[PDB]
């Protein structure tokens, strides 16, 4: 019930880390039951109305995510209701998203050059997190490197995921940009765990290229026709053939032909095991 709700008095909101359509993300402090405070990320949201049905739906979503348990899945510590202003509390991650971390590594003052072993371990972590969610039949619908967060121990965790299990007709579906959206999802208002697998392949590619924008030289508006002619992301210069084969398998036309996250995870783990 209200075991997801944290008393607002236990929260201190700090500097705004970033803003968007959904609202703002702030750095904060959460006083725990044990009397000690913890650094957190607070995401301010907008409820459609001052409705009990609206507020109950927010709490049911929060309780669902709060019950998730995986080291490669971002944890929800709880929610606050400050007109009612809903807020989501997550443990703060100083390293931020994987995408900016990859670009920073290409600069001196930024993290040291990430070796291939570390890049593959970033993928394995995402695959592990995706395996968890998709075994519970949860659909992500926003998988990209920009929505993957780095923990202090450098393990990657999946964030910004949906809490639905099936996509209903079309009355959007994939929240991520066109270049991460599966061919079937571009063609129809359709989305499965296999469409999430397509995004995983695109994310693996962003990781292997260290933050490069997918499909260089191809416009967003020409993506569906580009893929429809059988064109896929090209192999990076600094990329093992075995790794390229794994990511290419994520983009097979028929979603049924693409591997499940559990298949992918083992493929990647075996590749990592074979390297020094
Ligand atoms: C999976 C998921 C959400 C999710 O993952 N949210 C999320 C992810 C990352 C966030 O951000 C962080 C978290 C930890 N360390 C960080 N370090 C830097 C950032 C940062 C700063 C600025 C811009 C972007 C990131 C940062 C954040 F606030 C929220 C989410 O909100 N919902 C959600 C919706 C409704 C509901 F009732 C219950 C949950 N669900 C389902």
């Amino acid at each position: 019930l209200e075991d997801v709700v944290i008393d607002r008095n236990l929260l201190i909101l700090g500097k705004i880390l970033g803003e968007g359509e959904f609202g703002s993300v702030m750095e904060g402090n959460l006083k725990q039951e044990d009397g000690t405070s913890l650094k957190v990320a607070v995401k301010t949201m907008k409820l459609d109305n001052s409705s009990q049905r609206e507020i109950e739906e927010f709490l049911s979503e929060a309780a669902c995510m709060k019950d998730f348990s995986h080291p490669n899945v971002i944890r929800l510590l709880g929610v606050c209701i400050e007109i009612p202003k809903p807020m989501v509390i997550l443990p703060f991650m100083k390293y931020g998203d994987l995408h900016t971390y990859l670009l920073y590594s290409r600069l001196e003052t930024g993290p040291k050059h990430i070796p291939l072993q570390t890049l593959l371990k970033f993928m394995v972590d995402i695959a592990l997190g995706m395996e968890y969610l998709s075994n519970r039949n949860f659909l992500h619908r926003d998988l990209a490197a920009r929505n993957c967060m780095l923990r202090d121990d450098m393990t990657v965790c999946v964030a910004d995921f949906g809490l639905s299990k099936k996509i209903y007709s079309g009355d959007r579906i994939a929240k991520m940009p066109v270049k991460w959206i599966a061919i079937e999802s571009l063609a129809d208002r359709v989305y499965t765990s296999k469409s999430d697998v397509w995004a995983f392949g695109v994310t693996m590619w962003e990781i292997a290229t260290r933050g490069m924008t997918p499909y260089p030289g191809v416009q967003n508006h020409e993506m569906y026709d580009y893929l429809l002619h059988g064109h896929r992301l090209k192999q990076p210069e600094d990329c093992l053939d075995e790794l390229y084969e794994i990511m290419y398998s994520c983009w097979r036309t028929d979603p049924l032909d693409r591997p499940t996250f559990s298949v992918l995870r083992l493929q990647l783990e075996k590749l990592l095991e074979s390297l020094p």
